[PDB]
């Protein structure tokens, strides 16, 4: 009778590109690095290939992972430094 444990895996997190605009992105844990940026690339209007994610200081330079495994959450640091 009741109790029903509803998981949200919907994480909006701000990318913060200093040289763009901040943005709360929404993503699910099942999409992997590759598409979330393809995500951040019309957003900040900067290709997949200079999105630089800066995140409490290390760079996140996988395509083959998803967010799942990296475990990137809101609250942390996350920064977007363009590449000229």
């Amino acid at each position: 009778m009741g109790h029903h444990h509803h998981h949200h895996s919907h994480m909006k997190f701000l990318v913060e590109n200093l040289n763009g605009s901040s943005f709360e992105l929404e993503v699910d844990y099942r999409d992997t690095l590759l598409v979330v940026k393809q995500k951040i690339e019309r957003s900040q209007h900067i290709p997949v290939s200079k999105q630089t994610l800066i995140v409490d200081g290390i760079v996140i330079l996988r395509e083959d992972l998803t967010v799942e495994q990296c475990q990137i959450v809101p609250t942390s640091d996350i920064q977007l430094e363009v590449s000229s």
